[PDB]
């Protein structure tokens, strides 16, 4: 028997309450089992690393069902150094600049445009969700005209991973993926007599390089389903820091070229990501409890950016803190592959932001809510960002 405790339920208004929380549990207990989850948790951070270390133990199993079936996340030893390595190739830092220039640039402008005649917004849905909107069907050289019907699709492929249980949500995802591979494996069809300058060309070129043909919609959908939602949630808790800490906001605004460390401290003050899972292929202990082989292990990424020995004052949101080792994107062999874009498309999208709306502020009157289950979403965040845009 784990200890018990349900931690995750935890709701509030105070976006760092919650850090605060699972770093005062961690001091606590490492390793517990949470009721909401209905899962072994570990809190520490030097547990968690550990786990993420060991990849032979503490597998991805669990993820290799329904639609990511055979996914480079699922993929261990030989198989994932070589798919890891066409990825990496397709997010290197000349493709990011690229895309920059050529897609989130125009992507971003266009929809800080839409804001500029108004008074107020609500910055999730008219700006988080609408970046990665944009985005991903310039990316991939989807449709304009396509756009809400390929959201929808996306959010139902999303869905299944979240339900793999649910054999007609499961369905449901599995066709929304075919519609999805059609629409891609015609655009990438396309590109053997007419290559195209979008991220879907450069990804039939890479595939090549490699000699695979490893299908192009397969590196595609890989990308849309680990981007599409965590871009929005990054997003709002980057926008959330942000508004909440106008002397900070004061300080950006004197001096641009702080947005990239301001960035990584909203993502250890605020992170979206609350956790992941590990499949244990072999009996383990750690934290001193027993976790028998077969067991489903979620891995907290948020305590470690609460714990005072290694952030000191972590409560506090500090633009000059320079903060490294945050666990937002994982570590170890499954570290986050897009963590080039998610960090561009960030600063990108939030540098036209500030600088088209000199008064962007907070709106007093609406409070939001922060939880582990904002929306439905898998993330951690607000269910809102109502702010204020004008004198
Ligand atoms: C915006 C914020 C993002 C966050 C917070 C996030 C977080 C994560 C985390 C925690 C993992 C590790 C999963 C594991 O170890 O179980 C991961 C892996 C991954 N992420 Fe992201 N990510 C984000 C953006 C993106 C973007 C923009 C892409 C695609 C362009 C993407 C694609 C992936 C892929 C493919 C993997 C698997 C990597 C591998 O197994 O080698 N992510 N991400
Ligand atoms: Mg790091």
């Amino acid at each position: 028997m784990l200890p018990r405790k349900n931690l995750f339920s935890f709701t509030s208004k105070d976006p760092s309450a919650f850090g605060i929380h699972l770093a005062a549990a961690a001091r606590e207990h490492s390793v517990y089992f949470d009721e909401g989850l209905g899962v072994p948790v570990v809190l520490r951070g030097a547990d968690v690393v550990a786990v993420l270390r060991d990849s032979e133990t503490f597998s991805t199993r669990t993820y290799d069902t329904g639609i990511m079936k055979g996914a480079l996340v699922t993929l261990g030893g030989e198989a994932h150094t070589r798919m890891r390595r066409l990825f990496n190739a397709v997010l290197s830092p000349r493709v990011i600049s690229r895309y920059e220039e050529a897609t989130v640039t125009p992507v971003a402008r266009r929809v800080v445009e839409r804001l500029v005649r108004k008074e107020r917004a609500e910055l999730f849905d008219d700006f988080a969700i609408s970046m990665p909107m944009g985005v991903t069907s310039a990316l991939f050289g989807l449709p304009e005209e396509r756009i809400a019907e390929n959201d929808a699709l996306i959010r139902k492929m999303i869905r299944s991973v979240v339900m793999p249980q649910d054999p007609v949500v499961v369905a449901e995802g599995r066709s929304a993926h075919a519609a999805m591979e059609a629409q891609l494996r015609e655009i990438a069809e396309r590109e053997v007599a007419h290559p195209s300058d979008t991220l879907l060309g450069e990804i039939a070129r890479a595939i090549v390089a490699e000699g695979l043909g490893e299908a192009c919609e397969g590196v595609v959908l890989t990308l849309i389903l680990g981007s599409y939602e965590t871009t929005s949630w990054m997003l709002a808790n980057l926008l959330v820091a942000l508004l909440a800490h106008p002397d900070a906001m004061n300080q950006l605004r004197q001096q641009p070229s702080l947005l990239p460390q301001a960035i990584e401290e909203s993502t250890r003050w605020c992170s979206s990501a609350a956790g992941i899972v590990r499949f244990v292929e072999r009996e383990a202990t750690i934290g001193g409890e027993t976790l028998a082989a077969g067991t489903i292990l979620y891995l907290s990424l948020i305590a470690r950016h609460y714990d005072e020995e290694i952030y000191p004052r972590p409560e506090t949101f500090d633009i000059h803190r320079r903060p490294v080792g945050m666990l937002n994107f994982g570590g170890g062999l499954h570290y986050c592959v897009g963590a080039p874009l998610a960090r561009m498309e960030a600063r990108v999208g939030v540098s036209l932001l500030l600088e088209r709306f000199p008064a962007l502020r907070a709106d007093p009157t609406v409070q939001p809510t922060f939880s582990t289950a904002p929306r439905g979403a898998a993330a951690f965040g607000p269910d809102q960002i109502p702010a204020l845009l004008v004198h």
